[PDB]
């Protein structure tokens, strides 16, 4: 059809990455600018995830495109082949990504990826915001708390508690007005004497730019209880549809378009392909052990990305000004000219600022020099 959803990982029995696959799309000339949205939905299998998404399209394909008319046996996460570009004026230039968790679910421990990798997380919850649901949000409030000391800047931007089939609008009215009555409660109250480490209601704010909750009307017994739905639009309750119209926009079009911001700085799309394979290593270990750091893995991709960011620059400053149509023959101070570009590759490397440590970071520029300086010791003399 018009577009497909590409797998990124599998599971049974290992936990492969489809490196090419992810790469075979992000690298399209949406190589940029600003990965960003990066909107994801996750949570309870068949609490209607891959459906809220399916309206994210049949209602986005038409504010970015035609402005009027017109995981079967594997987990991992989805990406739609289509991607939604923008913008100007003071932008950006922004690609738009949709991920839809799925597959081996029986929240099935692949909500961290789909959150580590996301500028807008939609925790797709049912009935109520329970405590168990609140307990899956631990391994970030610590991971980030470190980072809070470390980077100094809150990782994670927006988490959207989405309550599907909320059923007492008389206490709290459907939508954002009541999303933030219910939420505010359940992060007061049982912060008072009741649970132990889930008392991370105290740390949450710090680790997210925006945390907000939304309450959905039950759609209807006919959608809820039917195998392979289509019917018609009437077949859905008006209360649902009226909510979408407040929902989907609320999230989409800028500035509800949320900038993916590692360290404290936006990121292009060509760098996701890094962050994707980086985390994914220390997930089920790549060997055995987890988690909390995490901060090892984020920094180590926070960093190796600037290397490849300031190595592309090297060539694309050297073999043009210092080579190519006037090639590889002595001057004898192309060296002097190469020092310049090497310097540029370091003087303009320290873009300010990534993160990871001190002896941990500069470890890399040690290997920029020794990987930059390996053209001075070249090529065929
Ligand atoms: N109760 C309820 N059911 C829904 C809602 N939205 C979709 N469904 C039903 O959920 C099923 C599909 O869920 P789906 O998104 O594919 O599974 P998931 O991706 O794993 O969450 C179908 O029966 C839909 O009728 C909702 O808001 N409430
Ligand atoms: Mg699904």
């Amino acid at each position: 059809g018009s577009a497909v959803q590409v797998i990124n990982a599998s599971e049974e029995h290992t936990f492969v990455l489809n490196e090419d696959a992810l790469s075979e799309v992000l690298m399209r000339d949406e190589v940029k600018d600003r990965f960003v949205c990066v909107v994801s939905v996750a949570g309870a299998f068949r609490k209607g995830k891959s459906f809220l998404l399916d309206f994210f399209l049949r209602y986005m394909y038409s504010k970015y495109v035609h402005h009027d008319a017109t995981e079967r046996d594997t987990t991992g996460i989805l990406m739609w082949s289509d991607i939604f570009l923008h913008d100007y004026p003071n932008g950006d230039k922004i690609a738009i990504i949709l991920l839809d968790t799925q597959g081996a679910f029986d929240c099935a421990t692949v909500f961290a990826l789909s959150t580590m990798l996301s500028s807008v997380q939609i925790y797709n919850l049912s009935q109520n915001i329970q405590e168990d649901d609140l307990q899956h949000l631990q391994l970030f409030t610590e991971y980030g708390r470190l980072a809070l000391a470390d980077t100094g800047k809150k990782p994670f931007q927006r988490l959207q508690f989405l309550v599907r089939d909320w059923s007492f609008p008389y206490e709290a009215e459907y939508g954002a007005l009541g999303g933030d009555k219910i939420l505010k409660r359940r992060l007061e109250v049982s912060d008072k004497q009741h649970p132990e480490l889930q008392s991370l209601r105290r740390h949450i704010s710090s680790c997210f730019t925006e945390v907000a909750c939304f309450l959905m009307p039950h759609p209807g017994l006919n959608v809820a209880t039917n195998p392979k739905f289509d019917g018609r639009l009437q077949d859905i309750t008006p209360e649902f549809k009226s909510s979408l119209r407040s929902l989907v926009p609320m999230l989409l079009a800028p500035d509800n378009l949320v900038y993916k911001e590692i360290s404290g700085q936006r990121v292009r799309a060509r760098d996701l392909i890094q962050y994707f394979q980086s985390y994914m290593n220390i997930y089920k270990g790549n060997e055995l052990p987890e988690p909390k750091s995490m901060l090892v893995a984020t920094a180590e991709a926070n960093h190796l990305t600037a290397v490849a960011a300031a190595k592309e620059l090297y060539g694309q400053l050297m073999e043009e000004v210092c080579g190519g149509t006037r090639p590889y023959l002595s001057t004898a101070h192309l060296q002097t000219e190469h020092l310049r570009v090497k310097d540029k590759a370091l003087f303009q490397f320290a873009a300010k600022r990534k993160m990871g440590g001190e002896e941990f970071t500069e470890k890399f520029r040690k290997q920029l020099e020794d990987d930059l300086e390996e053209v001075f010791t070249n090529y065929q003399a």
